[PDB]
DNA sequence: GTCGG
DNA sequence: GCTGATGCGC
DNA sequence: CCGACCGCGCATCAGC
């Protein structure tokens, strides 16, 4: 928050490039810049001292500029102010509605929470739970309740099976004393990247998870990765919990470690380690480390037997997960 | 929008 | 039915 | 300049 005037700028300029132009990169340059600005201990006082952290161009420099003398952008106040994209802004905030279903939309007159509702009928799956949860969906989980939602998963997953394994990812891991939602990376010994030794491994979960009422609902659902909804149970006479997001993830027990590295994030902190891996002739997702070949192809896997193992093959000394949200 | 070759 | 491309999300 | 911008699961559609 020490800069948090210049990040909040930044993180709705990015929101706009991302859902109103469907501009991906300069959605990302944004945030990039927001989150290099984040870390920034220093509270910045011109755009010059800005453009020196990487991310922050001579763009960006200006607008802070203008940013620390008026207290506001011209180029937003605007934009809050063009009805067009008001709407497609809000409408991208329901889970299932990105730029393109948003846009169509405003295009039918569909513009608002009423009308959304009004209008389930043109709405998949996905967006019909999006628009039922729009207001739980917004809330912040505490990290106590996390702790009462991580029990429950354990043990669950632990009745089906003693031989699961549930690691709470996300900002969680991260150590976040609240998060926007719950991420579960998922083994099993019968799951390796060698063989599918039983079927339906997530789907048992699943089925245990929703058997006790904690899965409410489903926005989809596959062999390995389910995207859902849940809800801590209440007592006598309390008001019951929001319902919450619920991502859970099966990947090959012998691939742990870049799976974890993966769920636990964050995005950016992902996307910059991903980056900084090319450029050190490797490639990584959430399955391996790989080598990249004089031609470009992907070689064979590294062997991996802890986190800092991937940390080392791209030379960056190990970082925490507290150290990884950018 | 920013960066590196 | 399939594969491949596009949305959307993590 | 100007090309690259991480990598992938699921739902949905077009084309066959
Ligand atoms: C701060 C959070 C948004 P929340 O607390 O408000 O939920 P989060 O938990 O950090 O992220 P979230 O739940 O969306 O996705 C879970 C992880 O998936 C990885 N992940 C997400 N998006 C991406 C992406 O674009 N790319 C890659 N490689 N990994 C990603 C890294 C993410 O950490
Ligand atoms: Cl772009
Ligand atoms: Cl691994
Ligand atoms: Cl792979
Ligand atoms: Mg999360
Ligand atoms: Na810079
Ligand atoms: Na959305
Ligand atoms: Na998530």
């Amino acid at each position: 928050t020490l800069n948090g005037g210049i990040t909040d700028m930044l993180t709705e300029l990015a929101n706009f490039e991302k859902n109103v132009s469907q501009a991906i990169h300069k959605y990302n340059a944004y945030r990039k810049a927001a989150s290099v600005i984040a870390k920034y201990p220093h509270k910045i006082k011109s755009g010059a001292e800005a453009k020196k952290l990487p991310g922050v161009g001579t763009k960006i420099a200006e607008k802070i500029d203008e940013f620390l003398a008026t207290g506001k952008l011209r180029k937003l106040e605007k934009i809050r102010q063009d009805d067009t994209s008001s709407s497609i802004n809000f409408l991208t905030r329901v889970s299932g509605i990105g730029p393109s279903a948003a846009r169509k939309f405003v295009d039918e007159g569909i513009k608002t929470l009423e009308d959304l509702r009004k209008n389930e009928d043109k709405l998949n799956h996905h967006q019909r739970i999006g628009l039922k949860y729009f207001g739980d969906f917004e809330k912040r989980i505490p990290r106590e309740e996390m702790l009462q939602m991580q029990d429950i998963v354990l043990n669950e997953v632990k009745k089906v099976d003693s031989e699961y394994i549930a690691t709470v990812c996300g900002s969680f891991r991260r150590g976040a004393e609240s998060s926007g939602d719950m991420d579960v990376l998922l083994t099993h010994p019968s799951f390796t990247s060698e063989s599918t030794k039983q079927p339906k491994l997530l789907h048992q979960v699943v089925e245990q998870l929703q058997k006790v009422h904690f899965i409410t609902d489903t926005l989809s659902k596959g062999e390995t990765k389910f995207m859902g909804v849940c809800q801590l149970p209440s007592k006598n006479d309390e008001k019951e919990y929001p319902h919450r997001r619920i991502d859970i993830r099966l990947i090959p027990k012998d691939q742990y470690y870049c799976g974890v590295l993966y769920f636990t994030g964050s995005d950016i902190f992902n996307k910059n380690m991903r980056a900084h891996a090319l450029e050190k002739g490797f490639t990584i997702n959430e399955y391996t480390i790989r080598p990249l070949g004089v031609t470009g192809v992907a070689g064979e896997p590294l062997p991996v037997d802890s986190e800092k193992d991937i940390f080392d093959y791209i030379q960056w000394k190990y970082r925490e997960p507290k150290d990884r949200s950018e």
